[PDB]
């Protein structure tokens, strides 16, 4: 029977999350950027010794300094936050809790402020899959909920192998999709081939139930 007009409301809804959403993965490789250091110097330095205390110190400045790394986090909530309310909300405050606390010189708080970075990092990368999760669970199409499911799983576990890489690739392969640009399926990666070609796999999947539901439109 004709559910045409209601694919077409489920195709709507997917792809102003994906336009709205776009810049998920550029907003990420920013926070990347600037804490990879902060973080690195954090985990290396965090050895009760203070003899590189000051770099501790310059590492959480950089986490802290005018709330700006919070701020971006609370950024890429407010893009998940229709579709996932509260999915990151606790994980961000404890950040900021660990934050506040970070001014009582110690390692383990230090340690505590990366480590909290770290988790909160990998929950913004899940978030976006959460969110992709829900819009297609309230499609009535169910070749593409089943494939739905799938690319959920393979972008979960190549999330596992690395947080930011899943998500440049999620971010690109779901934009394709629904811009109408043929994925490519294909890993030229030398680090994360194999789940890359797994994930790119279901995606193509997902690609081949997207196109017969738009073949009915």
């Amino acid at each position: 029977g004709d559910v045409s007009r209601l694919n077409q409301r489920n195709i709507n809804e997917l792809k102003i999350f994906v336009e709205k959403a776009k810049y998920y993965s550029i907003k990420l490789d920013a926070i990347y950027n600037e804490c990879t250091g902060a973080y690195n110097d954090i985990m290396t330095y965090s050895e009760g010794t203070f003899s590189d205390q000051s770099k501790v110190n310059q590492a959480i400045s950089i986490f802290k300094k005018d709330n700006k790394i919070v701020n971006k986090f609370k950024e890429l909530e407010k893009i998940i936050e229709e579709y996932k309310p509260m999915f990151l909300s606790k994980l961000i405050d404890d950040f900021a809790i660990e934050l506040d606390q970070a001014v009582d010189n110690d390692v383990s708080n230090a340690r505590h402020v990366a480590d909290s970075y770290k988790k909160l990092r990998k929950s913004v990368v899940l978030a976006y899959i959460e969110s992709f999760d829900v819009i297609s669970s309230k499609f009535v199409d169910s070749k593409f909920v089943e494939a739905s499911k799938k690319f959920v799983n393979k972008a979960k576990e190549f999330v596992e192998e690395n947080d930011l890489i899943a998500l440049e690739c999620i971010v690109k392969t779901i934009g394709d999709m629904v811009n109408d640009r043929e994925i490519n399926s294909r890993s030229r990666a030398n680090n994360f081939a194999k789940k890359e070609a797994d994930f790119l796999g279901a995606a193509v999947e997902l690609e081949g139930a997207y196109k017969a539901i738009k073949q009915t439109l």
